């Protein structure tokens, strides 16, 4: 079992946090709030370095590319942004989606970027352009997550209309559909199982190759918010999530018991994520409490 401790609490963001995210690097972690804002704080000492600036209306996700350099935003304002992390800058706005833009990703070469709307729309943008390379009409529903696997090869996605279905990358076309609402989901680390949350107080990991169940996690309170759940790998191999309970649970991924849980937050916990190196998550939660915990475990 972890030990997770807290160990830093990130005030600053004015309205919810929506989606927090270490580097690749694992120097920083960014967060993104309704607040219309994007902050860089230090992953180790947690310190707050800058605020980055520009969306109209607030921001549900953030997403870095592989090399810690640029960071992409999905906001209310219909609109992505890309940005330079050490200039601040907003190197492109990506424009098509009717709706507001709710999830979004980089895929591993980084010169692509997925993004799913409440336009029901999955779109696939490049990086270097800025324009949007193709449009999956992909749910029926907003979509609530959009994640690439290891290579890029594929794109998985969510919506509340029930399904995820993944996508490969170079046609655009479905290759599998696996019903309350799906809430969020994500490929595991090998790109073998997709982890897949819905609004019943349940997750999931599947295997996507026999499109089966595996394993159910269950304890948490999720019936409204599309929380962030993650692998955890740097130490014991745990699932990591959110709740609507103010708390982060972890979970065992193979006998799926609850080994720990984090309390602290007043409000829901809406983002966790993983340090990619160290035993450390991030945690994040909505407007009754606005503040970005960092926790940290000896396994
Ligand atoms: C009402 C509810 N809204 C949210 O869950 C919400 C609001 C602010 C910030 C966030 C975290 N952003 C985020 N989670 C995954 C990718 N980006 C979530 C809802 C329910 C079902 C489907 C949808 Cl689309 C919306």
């Amino acid at each position: 079992k972890p030990n997770y401790a807290l160990k830093f609490t990130l005030a600053g963001h004015t309205k919810a946090v929506s989606s927090v995210k270490f580097s690749p690097n694992g120097e920083w972690l960014a967060s993104s709030s309704a607040d219309k804002l994007i902050k860089i704080w230090g992953a180790y000492d947690g310190k707050f370095e800058k605020t980055i600036s520009g969306h109209k209306l607030g921001i549900s996700d953030v997403a870095w590319s592989s090399d810690s350099n640029l960071l992409v935003s999905a906001s209310d304002d219909k609109t992505l942004k890309i940005w330079d992390v050490s200039s601040g800058k907003c190197l492109k706005t990506l424009k098509g989606h009717s709706n507001y833009v709710f999830c979004c990703n980089f895929n591993p070469q980084s010169n692509l970027i997925v993004s799913g709307s409440f336009d029901e729309s999955v779109r696939i943008w490049d990086v270097k352009t800025g324009k949007c390379l193709k449009t999956l009409p992909a749910h029926s529903d907003p979509v609530s997550a959009v994640h690439f696997n290891r290579d890029g090869s594929l794109i998985v996605s969510s919506s509340y209309d029930g399904l995820c279905r993944i996508w490969d990358t170079a046609s655009g076309q479905c290759l599998k559909t696996l019903n309350p609402p799906v809430s969020f989901v994500k490929f595991s680390p090998n790109g073998k199982y997709i982890l897949a949350a819905t609004l019943d107080n349940t997750l999931k990991l599947w295997d996507y190759s026999k499109g089966k169940c595996l394993k159910t996690y269950t304890g948490h309170k999720n019936e409204k918010y599309c929380i962030f759940a993650n692998f955890s790998v740097t130490g014991g191999k745990w699932i990591v999530s959110g709740s609507e309970d103010n708390l982060v649970y972890i979970w065992n991924l193979q006998t799926k018991e609850i080994v720990q849980k984090l309390q602290g937050h007043t409000d829901v916990v809406i983002s966790t994520a993983c340090h990619p190196t160290e035993n450390i998550i991030a945690s994040a939660a909505l407007e009754n409490d606005k503040t970005i915990k960092l926790w940290k475990s000896d396994c």
